[PDB]
């Protein structure tokens, strides 16, 4: 009866994932407009990451503190407001900012999101919300840069901004008056002392930092292409929207796949086989990708289908080793998260600056070795993880 609540989250969800992912493939219009350097496209992505990590770890024991519905609202709020009034930004030194704050509405779905269905919805309940949570951010960053490549052309830019605006406020009027909290922190102190010495607790944990890293640097390739795909493909390699969008499927439909035989290879195998055995092909991607540009430095296929591989085993082993790295320390879900999130950003964040640099002075062979300096990063945290 109430499974309208989950769905509106879902929707919030969704917005998050596709306005990054339809916003990179035209961010070139955006600064082919406001005039800076076909650099700031990366760094779109880059502000939008960095705010996620801001209050990730503030958010949830704060969204305990004082309700779950009010801080929520304050999100959504915060991402509509923001989603319009960048419109009206139109300058590239301030488009930053309300790129950044727009990313700040990250913390949200998750360390409050997240937790009100952790909180209320019981266990078979959550599976199948979760099961749905887990395709938003699979299927938005698939097929977002799809719509947003055919929403350029029959259409400018802006159409975006508002249409998440919009669908954001389907959620947001849907929300309004269908939104329960369930919050039980409620009239207590502003404990912020508290918070940084607990973190500090499991920073102190090297198998779970280590292991968190080994989560950022492994995914990192993954974003880095995302925030760098269009300049790598449009105007670095020259081609159109329904090229450079063909690209993007061959390696998120490998990352599918693998996310296929995961949730089917979950039973016949442990947990700790599949990383190692989603780890070859991730180990092979990387190694063929960088050992395509090699001499030949414009084979992009082969890059594409280079992360077509390592696309395939970040489904697969990824995926397991989040679990592995949240019991690493036997400490609060709710401290672990937002630690592990806090880390892979700050991984994600500076990664792609430096992989940004990374494609300019060193075109695509430095890039895709600072991609197997990552493939090589992970995997030297797991001579130390298992074995
Ligand atoms: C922020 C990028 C998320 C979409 C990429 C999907 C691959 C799994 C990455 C695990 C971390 C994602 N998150 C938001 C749950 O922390
Ligand atoms: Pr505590």
């Amino acid at each position: 009866q109430a499974l309208l609540f989950p769905l509106c989250l879902v929707l919030y969800t969704f917005s998050t994932y596709i306005g990054n992912m339809m916003i990179q493939p035209g961010m070139l219009a955006v600064v082919e407009q406001y005039q800076a350097g076909i650099d700031w496209v990366p760094t779109s992505m880059t502000a939008y990451l960095a705010g996620g990590m801001f209050l990730q770890w503030l958010l949830g024991p704060l969204s305990d503190r004082i309700g779950r519905r009010p801080v929520m609202l304050a999100g959504v709020v915060w991402f509509i407001v923001t989603c319009l009034a960048i419109l009206l930004a139109q300058n590239i030194e301030q488009f930053t900012l309300l790129r950044f704050l727009q990313g700040i509405s990250l913390c949200f779905i998750g360390a409050v999101g997240y937790a009100a269905i952790q909180e209320s919805f019981e266990e078979a309940v959550c599976i199948k919300i979760t099961a749905l949570m887990a395709n938003v951010e699979l299927i938005a960053p698939l097929l977002g840069p799809l719509v947003g490549a055919a929403w350029i052309h029959v259409l400018p830019w802006e159409g975006m901004f508002v249409l998440f605006a919009a669908l954001a406020a389907i959620s947001f009027f849907g929300l309004q008056r269908a939104m329960p909290e369930t919050a039980t922190r409620i009239g207590e102190k502003l404990s912020l002392k508290e918070l940084g010495r607990d973190y500090k607790l499991v920073l102190k944990n090297g198998r779970f930092v280590a292991g968190a890293l080994a989560l950022g640097f492994v995914s990192l390739p993954l974003l880095a292409w995302i925030a760098q795909s269009p300049i790598i493909i449009i105007t670095g390699e020259q081609l159109s929207s329904y090229e450079y969008g063909l690209l993007q499927v061959p390696i998120f439909g490998a990352l599918i796949a693998g996310n296929l035989l995961l949730a089917r290879l979950t039973s016949r195998r442990t947990v700790r086989s599949l990383i190692i055995m989603g780890g070859w092909p991730i180990m092979i991607g990387l190694l063929v990708a960088a050992a395509a540009t090699v001499i030949s430095s414009h084979a992009y296929l082969w890059m594409t289908a280079g992360l077509s591989i390592y696309a395939f085993g970040i489904g697969l082993a990824n995926a397991g080793l989040v679990r592995l790295t949240l019991f690493a320390s036997d400490m609060s879900k709710g401290t672990v998260s937002a630690a592990m999130g806090m880390l892979q950003m700050l991984i994600f964040t500076v990664g792609i600056e430096i992989s940004k640099h990374a494609w300019l002075n060193g075109g695509n062979g430095l890039f895709n070795l600072f991609n197997l300096v990552n493939g090589i990063l992970w995997l030297s945290l797991m001579v130390i993880f298992l074995k």
